[PDB]
DNA sequence: CAGTACT
DNA sequence: GGCAGTACTG
């Protein structure tokens, strides 16, 4: 990533969600297999790919048509109304990426589900209380979403299509991914998942710089790389996170928050100038 | 875990 | 020698 016959394969195959290096390698080598359109044809045929890679591939041309800027606010518009509607006011739906980057063309529906400041507060993490779930059953229930890749508490990825509106239009499945974020996480959330990627890396490293831990859920001022690393060995999970459980940091991590209610105090916090949604794109 | 995904 | 950071799958 830093750097960044079987290899022009594994180029070919990995276009294909779910699939890495590592699969298309076994399929290569295992299946003498070549080409997207081989493992299209194949793949009802071979035993062990997952269900979430049989998505992909069942989906490939879905997933591979762009999202016009204006089906996007249809998205938006129909995920805020059934949010309403099955949630209550409590909660509210934004969506990011590359659509709040107003780009004319995003390759998803990106969104945060999150409960407004108006709320009444938990005693316990939102994503405990398994509101995620009865959100994605209910959009399922109206056949929104078709499909899933991958669900857990915090995070869903699937397809979601638009109902028929009245001639008729079909809509296209789109990937859809909704994240479950505590309200208090909002700006750092906005931030993460509005990207672009290579934006959040320049930032995070800002971060890193002055002595900072920034991520979704907050920014966290951690002072030097040492006590940084004596945090990291206490709370810090080699394969996970740098501490937070179920969306809300531990309780070592929580305490070295600094507070923000809006995108702008993240950069101020770390010294760069504010950079709007559309220019993000570095 | 190791793979894969996402911004 | 470490790198941006974190979620779900099996
Ligand atoms: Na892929």
């Amino acid at each position: 990533k830093y750097k960044v016959p079987k290899l022009k394969a594994i180029q070919e195959l990995t276009q294909v969600h779910g699939f890495g290096p590592r699969a298309a390698a076994a399929l290569f080598d295992r299946e003498g297999i070549f080409t997207v359109d081989e493992l299209l044809q194949k793949a009802d045929s071979i035993p062990s790919l997952t269900d979430q890679q049989r998505v992909g591939i069942k989906y490939f041309y879905d997933i591979n048509e762009k999202i016009p800027m204006q089906e996007s606010v249809l998205h938006e518009n129909y995920l805020r109304e059934k949010c309403m509607e099955v949630l209550g006011k409590d909660f509210s739906i934004l969506i990011c990426g590359s659509y709040r980057r107003r780009h004319p063309f995003s390759g998803d529906v990106d969104a945060i589900l999150s409960r407004t400041l108006d709320a009444p507060p938990l005693s316990e993490p939102v994503a405990a209380t398994g509101v995620l779930g009865h959100f994605v059953e209910f959009l399922e229930s109206l056949k929104y979403l078709e499909a899933t890749m991958a669900q857990g508490p915090l995070k869903y990825m699937g397809m979601g299509r638009l109902p028929p509106r009245i001639n008729t239009k079909v809509y296209k499945a789109r990937r859809v991914d909704i994240r479950l974020i505590e309200t208090k996480s909002v700006p750092t959330a906005m931030l993460t998942f509005t990207g672009s990627k290579n934006f959040n890396v320049i930032m995070r490293q800002a971060a890193i710089s002055k002595g900072y831990l920034l991520n979704e859920y907050g920014l966290f001022k951690l002072g030097t790389p040492e006590e940084a690393r004596a945090l990291y060995e206490r709370i810090g999970i080699r394969g996970k996170n740098a501490g937070e459980e179920l969306g809300v940091p531990k309780d070592e991590l929580e305490d070295k928050r600094v507070e923000v209610r809006s995108e702008q105090d993240v950069f101020d916090v770390l010294g760069m100038p504010y950079a709007k949604p559309e220019n993000r794109d570095p």
